[PDB]
Order: structure tokens, then C-alpha cells, then sequence
């Protein structure tokens, strides 16, 4: 597909079966979604950005269906205002920022 | 040009002549940079990042040169840890996200 930037690149993603609304963000180094349960085998992380830091729990190798493609990648859960898919997932998806 | 996102889409843009380094952000609606001092009309404003709020000054009708294309735009200045160009400028350039 081709996403125009006139609208927020918001898609529906299926992480381990659970349906989430995610914003595709090329400035996000990682991916952080809230409100999803992914197990009792995680790693405590801390990520910073504009305005401050946020504590997160990292889960590797997680099934992800988005844009009619399934990737296995690392995601972080935590109190974030909107669910973000950073570059770690976009590269795994084969996406590009074109001019 | 084409950005692969394996290494963070960062470029040099000139804001009314001053060169800065900015990250191309597809999730941000607005744009904010640290340090530039302009004179256009401005309004005090506060924004919310993925971790907290920051106090900004907002300028309108700002001449911006990026990737060899000139534009007239709205941008914000404040003590941000990372300079980003959001969708308001991205769209004026005609950039897109493909798969
Ligand atoms: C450039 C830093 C970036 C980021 C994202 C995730 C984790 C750390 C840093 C980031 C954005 O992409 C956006 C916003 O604030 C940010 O700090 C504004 C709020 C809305 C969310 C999308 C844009």
C-alpha cells in the first residue's frame, strides 16, 4: 500500500490475537502499546521522548499481524497516550519513507 | 529520496536561513525544534509528548527549506530533547509511507 500523510497512519494490528489501533511512527525507535497482556516473561525497560520518560515491560518475539503480513518482533507495554509502532516493526514490515 | 528507516530519518533543514537537524516524524501532527529564534507572529502553547507536557512558542508563516524544497509553515520552539518535523510539513513536501 501507499499511505498519504494527509491522515494519521493509524492501522489495526493483531498482536498475539488481540486487536489494537496503532500509529505508524518513523521517529519511534521502539514500539509501545498499552492495554495488552503478553505474559509473565518480560524485561523492565525505560524509554524517553518529548516531555519525559515512561517505564515499560519488554516482550520479544511476539506474533504480529498488520497490513496483511505477519512478523514476529519485540514490543513494549506501558502507559503511553497512543499505541506506537516504531522503526523496529516498520523495518521488519519492509516499509519506507519516500519523497 | 528514499529513507529505509534502519537508521532514523534525519536531515538538515533551514528555518529562515538557520540550519538545524530534524527527525522526520510520521506520528506527530505538528513540528517543534530547539533553539531557533524567529520573529513571525507567535502564540504561547504547550504540547504533550509521549511522556509529559513541554512549554512552547508557536510561529506561523515560517519559511522552511528542507530536501531542496521551500515551504511556508507552522512550527514550534522550546526545550525539546529531539527536533522533529511532523505531518504538517511532511504533507507540504509530498512525502509518503509505502510498503
Ligand atoms: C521523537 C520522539 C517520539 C517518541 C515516540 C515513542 C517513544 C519515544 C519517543 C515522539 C513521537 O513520535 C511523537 C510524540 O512525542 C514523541 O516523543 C508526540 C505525541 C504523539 C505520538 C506520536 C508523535
Amino acid at each position: 500500500p501507499q499511505f498519504s500523510l494527509w491522515k494519521r497512519p493509524v492501522v489495526t494490528a493483531y498482536i498475539e490475537g488481540q486487536p489494537v489501533e496503532v500509529l505508524l511512527d518513523t521517529g519511534a525507535d521502539d514500539s509501545i502499546v498499552a492495554g495488552i497482556e503478553l505474559g509473565n516473561n518480560y524485561s523492565p525497560k525505560i524509554v524517553g521522548g518529548i516531555g519525559g520518560f515512561i517505564n515499560t515491560l519488554e516482550y520479544k518475539n511476539v506474533e504480529i499481524e498488520v497490513l496483511n503480513k505477519k512478523v514476529r518482533a519485540t514490543i513494549m507495554t506501558g502507559d503511553t497516550p497512543i499505541n506506537i509502532f516504531g522503526r523496529n516493526i516498520l523495518t521488519a514490515l519492509g516499509m519506507s519513507l519516500n519523497l
